[PDB]
């Protein structure tokens, strides 16, 4: 259990793209997967603020890009309305929505359709 303040200190450096803070962080056992009072984590604001290289690592130390803020929203979510489509590209390629008609949870393309970015979704969906 991590305070309020240090997620900040954690997510601060994700929105940055401070790099070099996430990983020591992370290199001395914060937990990446870590969730705010809004359920955000940092993926989720690195993807918001378009930094890709933050993404790239955090996503390679293990973070998980599943987790869901508190209205039901993914890091994938948040590229497609930020249209960060190379990191939405890169967050697709794991389908969070695999298992959604036993989960019932929002997915991506309905999320799409909300917002009419829909057939980019489509176009950076793996084959």
């Amino acid at each position: 259990n991590g305070s309020a303040e240090v997620i900040e200190l954690f997510f601060s450096a994700a929105k940055v793209g401070n790099i070099e803070v996430l990983q020591e962080f992370l290199s001395h056992g914060f937990p990446i997967d870590v969730q705010d009072h809004s359920g955000y984590t940092a993926l989720m604001m690195a993807s918001y603020y378009g930094q890709k290289d933050a993404v790239k690592v955090l996503l390679e130390q293990g973070a998980n890009r599943c987790l869901r803020d508190k209205r039901g929203h993914t890091a994938l979510m948040g590229a497609i309305v930020k249209a960060e489509w190379g990191i939405a590209k890169q967050l697709r390629q794991v389908d969070c929505d695999a298992n959604a008609a036993k989960t019932g949870l929002l997915t991506a393309e309905q999320f799409a359709i909300q917002f009419g970015q829909q057939q980019r979704l489509k176009d950076i969906q793996p084959s």
